[PDB]
């Protein structure tokens, strides 16, 4: 998207030494998912293996590559997952009132997949806790 494609970091570590690049590079504001959290390190190792350091740029990618194999299903990107968890729990409301003698175990259906939106976004969930 955007969190990738910063040069003007390159145009500090020029100016300023790179250790004071890496220091700009951590106060920008919009990190905020895992997304854009986990590319910025490697950011980071970019303006590192550029300029002539190319022995922080091992730890700043190992550091990066052991919670790199993690984040796997519902971590990055959350608004697939949750387009499809929300089909689930609406459709669970029409297959009942039919067969009323199995409805006493259709709870951990839908509290699960219930909760498993409040994870994901709890903004858009709440106008799914109506009856």
């Amino acid at each position: 998207d955007i969190l990738s494609l910063e040069p003007e970091a390159l145009q500090i570590a020029d100016n300023e030494g790179t250790e004071a690049a890496l220091s700009w590079l951590q106060a920008r504001p919009g990190i905020q998912s895992d997304r854009s959290n986990w590319l910025l390190r490697l950011l980071m190792a970019r303006v590192a293996e550029q300029t002539g350091k190319n022995d922080l740029a091992l730890h700043l990618l190992a550091e990066l590559d052991e919670r790199a194999t993690r984040l796997t299903l519902s971590q990055w990107e959350p608004e697939l997952v949750f387009e499809v968890k929300a089909r689930r729990l609406k459709l669970l409301r029409m297959k009942s009132a039919k067969t009323e003698s199995d409805r006493v175990r259709l709870q951990p259906d839908m509290e699960h997949l219930l909760a498993g939106l409040i994870a994901i976004d709890a903004a858009r969930a709440a106008v799914l806790c109506n009856s």
